[PDB]
């Protein structure tokens, strides 16, 4: 049941912004490890004296990496005269964010029909304002409200090329890397208390709950067409293994974004390419499930995937789950930085043709059961 | 003339430590871009609740990347009970360093016969203490004194494997990258005033001055065998082009380390490998000199390098200079991070066989003249 209760017109995920200490090194690492191209920049060479911002793209996926310069470079500026291309940026907010949480997502950005209206309606419906609507070059409007912890939901709307004040990146500097990633599928928050978090976000967006010893309880909020998907987790305390949600909250100094799920047009090629690079600058993946997991794959998805497709899942450590309408292939990286906090999920969805409907196959909750069973069946 | 005035026994460069916001991402980028292997770690998985530290090695070159965790993880600790493997580390010093300078070198470390004595003698001779000698596992002694800005000179001495509390890195995580870099040749500071800087460092080390519109004046301090080489630059104001030393000081918020020079056993292979990776996560190089520069190469080094060796220099953008005892091949990267501050030099030295004596060929000062001449000769 989807009651289509969005309080403003939402289109799709637009971009994810990381706040960094050094945007250059994080962006180069991510570009190589994920196969994303350098597509736009805003930094000293473009006249921005406040922050360095580099955009990576793969298909529709946009990763933005931002870090502050010395405040002394812009000490004479005021907000009306700023050279920052992202006017919501603030030196002390960024340094405090990074000192508090380490490397992580500052903004989850979605494209809307009118960022000014989305903001007003959101705050009218309980959203805590973060940065008021600002019009850039009479061309783009951006506004921000608090989502959870120090993560903001950022509204972007266009009259009719990333943001004003960004330049396209030199063809020589932009190597056309591509491992198959095409768009952001969902973005997941960890909070101490799921209930108040759900009530707050659903309160100001109008997003509806999406049809659903693991360490957590979770729920998923969705836009009208269910293309914007925002799960939220809370810990479940006092168990055999310690809750990874609780571990996150401790090392992140509170609530924040837990994982980004990136849809691939070919998860087997994406994982082959990422795994080749794991030990030469890229990303590591979580430990592979036992062969018992893959022995049991035939009995549950043998109708969707061939024996060779299933054997390819075993080589790459891919996980498989399934809904009543579709099948999900997924895998998780190890944490992206120093702290055991944010990680990435690679996913591909099979089914729900109508175009493919959002959430087709779920989010892999059934893989908790199948992993536990397999990781006792393999013991013998 | 080398009066061998070292006030304690110095052996050679030991390691360079970068203070980072996220050690993981800087270290992975550097590993891929320079061809260095992951060799040791000290982090949560080794019991260190204070900082994450990752060591990269290539030959004798050791790059250490360190970033602080949340202070909350170690709030109950005191210095006697610390889990930090580098006891001179301090959360607030590290965050203040990085907020002030961005990514850069915190420590230039040299191996000495006794770090306790080196420290005492240094301070007895004017050095500003930074961290007193501390003995690790009755096996290694480390101490630190101020060098310039917020950069420290770190003394390390061993009784007879990087540091106690570091673990060797997993063979699966340690891919054997190698592009030919073998050791640190020199490490260069930028200061507002060269005179007082020279007097201060030479005062407490006993290092002697090494035989010597560019934007700078510079001088080089050397150990007894001249294997430890520490140039220092100051700006020269009011000129056609703005001093790059002055640009550094402005963007770095004061004095600090300007460049690290890494000796290659085969600079042509090193530069081929680094240049292949420039646009896929590695390092960019400064713009290549004009063909006039390379046309003039025959008349000055045609006796050292063949026509093919000189043509290979032109393909790779290598610079060549020469002393009275040796020849220097060198090239400079673009800045390593967001700010136009620290960069890397790749070098190879030809001559001065005795083993090769330090500084063989100089530091490339003559390449200022030859670059200016070439960059007017090419105009026509
Ligand atoms: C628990 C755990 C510990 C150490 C490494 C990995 C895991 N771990 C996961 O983190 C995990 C996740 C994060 C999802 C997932 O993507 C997800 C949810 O957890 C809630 C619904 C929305 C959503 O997107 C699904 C299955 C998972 N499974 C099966 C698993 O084992
Ligand atoms: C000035 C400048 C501007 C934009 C990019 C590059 C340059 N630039 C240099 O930075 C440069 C350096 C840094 C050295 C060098 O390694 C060095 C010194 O400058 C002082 C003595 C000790 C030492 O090691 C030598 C030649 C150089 N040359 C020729 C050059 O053009
Ligand atoms: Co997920
Ligand atoms: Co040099």
């Amino acid at each position: 049941k989807n009651p289509k209760s969005d309080k403003f017109k939402v289109k799709r995920f637009h971009h994810i912004e990381f706040w960094c200490g050094d945007a250059t090194n994080v962006a180069r690492r991510f570009s190589w490890g994920l196969g994303m191209r350098f597509s736009a920049k805003s930094d000293l060479s473009t006249g921005n004296m406040v922050h360095a911002s580099y955009l990576l793209t793969s298909g529709d996926l946009r990763f933005l990496f931002t870090a502050p310069y010395s405040p002394s470079l812009s000490a004479g500026e005021i907000k009306p005269t700023t050279t920052a291309s992202i006017p919501s940026f603030d030196h002390g907010s960024c340094r405090s964010f990074f000192s508090s949480h380490g490397l992580g997502v500052r903004a989850v950005a979605i494209e809307v029909e009118d960022a000014e209206s989305a903001f007003s309606i959101s705050v009218a419906n309980g959203a805590i304002p973060s940065s008021p609507p600002i019009v850039l070059n009479e061309a783009v409007t951006i506004a921000e409200v608090k989502l959870y912890g120090d993560v903001v939901l950022r509204y972007v709307s266009y009259k009719a090329e990333f943001l004003p004040g960004f330049e396209r990146v030199e063809d020589a500097s932009s190597f056309p890397l591509d491992y198959g990633i095409r768009r952001l599928d969902h973005a997941v928050g960890n909070v101490p208390e799921l209930g108040p978090a759900l009530t707050y976000v659903a309160g100001f967006t109008g997003f509806h709950q999406f049809a659903e010893e693991s360490g957590l309880n979770s729920a998923v909020l969705a836009s009208n067409d269910e293309m914007v998907l925002l799960p939220i987790n809370e810990p479940v305390h006092g168990t055999k293994r310690k809750s990874q949600i609780q571990t996150y909250l401790e090392h992140n100094e509170g609530a924040g974004l837990q994982h980004l799920a990136l849809m691939s047009e070919d998860i087997f090629r994406t994982l082959r390419e990422m795994r080749k690079r794991s030990s030469i600058g890229g990303f590591d993946f979580m430990p592979s499930p036992p062969p018992t997991y893959y022995q049991n794959l035939k009995k549950r998805v043998g109708d969707v995937l061939s024996d060779d497709q299933i054997k390819e899942c075993e080589e790459l450590g891919i996980l498989v789950d399934r809904d009543d309408q579709g099948t999900l292939l997924q895998i998780f990286t190890k944490p992206l930085g120093d702290r055991p906090t944010i990680f990435i999920e690679i996913i591909q969805r099979v089914g729900c043709m109508m175009y493919q409907s959002g959430g087709c196959g779920g989010f892999g909750k059934g893989n908790f059961s199948e992993l536990f069973k397999s990781i006792e069946e393999y013991e013998k």
